[PDB]
């Protein structure tokens, strides 16, 4: 952090294989403006680049053919010396992806503009909201604490659990006062003296038409460019 934002760098500014829920996830509001990079599940061969745009981000799949000619692996190309790629995003395209991230950091590829890699950025929770909670967690882990809004306490500490957004961290408050995303795999569930009723979590059954994991996208990621 500090010192590790550039998009020469295909390590904060590339994600390699996130999921597409899992790179908006993160990007999808991290500040005023912000930039991804996957490689798309049905498209390993080919990467996206992502936007954070309005409430989610922009999800746009890059093509890269790799420098080599129509039917060849590549006869010419070493000799003058000066080789391009293959590198294509929405409509225009370059060499690289970084050739056209910079392209578009104030030029509005499809309406957002390019800006700054999100990278880890912090923590940022994302639970949900308009639910009912209830206390009941043991911690088993000195832990510190991402920041000031994260729920970090040491092992042998009870979390009110507001929720469960996912299976490695369910929102709790400390027994101070503070709260904030607590990890799971860290603590588990603990009924001293209060376990309440109700769940929540367990709502649904995963029916038919929910379903897990999430409704499959075999396609494309659109295009920042499909008519400017």
């Amino acid at each position: 952090m500090a010192g590790n934002f550039d998009s020469e760098e295909r390590s904060s500014w590339y994600w390699g294989r996130l999921s597409r829920q899992e790179a908006v996830a993160l990007l999808q509001g991290q500040r005023h403006g912000v930039f991804l990079v996957r490689d798309s599940s049905t498209s390993p061969g080919d990467y996206v680049l992502s936007v954070s745009e309005n409430s989610r981000v922009s999800h746009y799949i890059i093509n890269s053919s790799g420098p080599r000619p129509p039917v060849p692996p590549s006869p010419a190309q070493p000799p003058p010396g000066v080789s391009p790629s293959r590198l294509r995003i929405g409509d225009q395209e370059f060499d690289s992806l970084p050739a056209l991230l910079e392209f578009y950091k104030i030029h509005y590829l499809d309406t957002t503009t390019l800006i700054e890699p999100v990278s880890r950025s912090r923590q940022g929770s994302g639970v949900i909201l308009r639910q009912e909670e209830a206390e009941y967690v043991r911690a088993l882990f000195d832990f510190n604490g991402n920041d000031e809004e994260d729920l970090p306490f040491k092992k042998g500490d009870i979390l009110r659990i507001r929720d469960k957004p996912e299976e490695q961290w369910w929102n709790a408050e400390d027994s101070e006062g503070k709260r904030g995303m607590i990890p799971v795999p860290y603590v588990e569930k603990y009924r001293p003296a209060s376990a309440s009723v109700s769940a929540l979590i367990g709502g649904n059954q995963e029916g038919s038409h929910p379903q897990p994991l999430g409704g499959p996208e075999p396609g494309p990621y659109a295009q920042p460019s499909v008519n400017t």
